């Protein structure tokens, strides 16, 4: 239901934040 | 540049995760 | 219970990520 | 420097949020 869908979406959103964060960390190392 | 865009995206992704989490939180107490 | 505690912790963790992200975004602007 | 430390902390915070979210996800299906 809504709660489950919300947590799945949240996890997906966090995954996207993480991959963008990794790109940014690499960019700073240069 | 890429680093700035990445952090902006990450912040937006986290905002999305937070609002879904708040929905889930309310659903639980419901 | 555990689910509620988990979501509260998760929200707190995300809040901490967000404030660190804001510091980083400011640092890049300089 | 500060920017690097901030992103490292943010990434660690998000990791923590994700593991709590996975616990919550399991609790729901339970
Ligand atoms: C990567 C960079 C590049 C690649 C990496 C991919 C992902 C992530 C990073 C990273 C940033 C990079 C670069 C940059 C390119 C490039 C590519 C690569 C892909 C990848 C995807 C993601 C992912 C995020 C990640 C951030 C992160 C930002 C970084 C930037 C730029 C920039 C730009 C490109 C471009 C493409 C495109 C891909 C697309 C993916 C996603 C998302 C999004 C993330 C963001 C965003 C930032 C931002 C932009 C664009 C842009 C968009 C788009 C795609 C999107 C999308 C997103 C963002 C866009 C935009
Ligand atoms: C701020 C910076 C500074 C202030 C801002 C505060 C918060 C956040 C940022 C930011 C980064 C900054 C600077 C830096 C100082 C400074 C201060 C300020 C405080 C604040 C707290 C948070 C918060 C995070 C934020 C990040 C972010 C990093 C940034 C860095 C350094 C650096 C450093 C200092 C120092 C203090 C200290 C405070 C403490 C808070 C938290 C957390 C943590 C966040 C992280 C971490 C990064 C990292 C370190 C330390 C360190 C620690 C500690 C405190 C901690 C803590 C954390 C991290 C430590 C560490």
């Amino acid at each position: 239901a809504e709660a489950e869908s919300a947590l799945e979406y949240a996890q997906q959103a966090l995954e996207k934040a993480q991959l963008a964060l990794q790109a940014a960390r690499q960019a700073l190392k240069a």
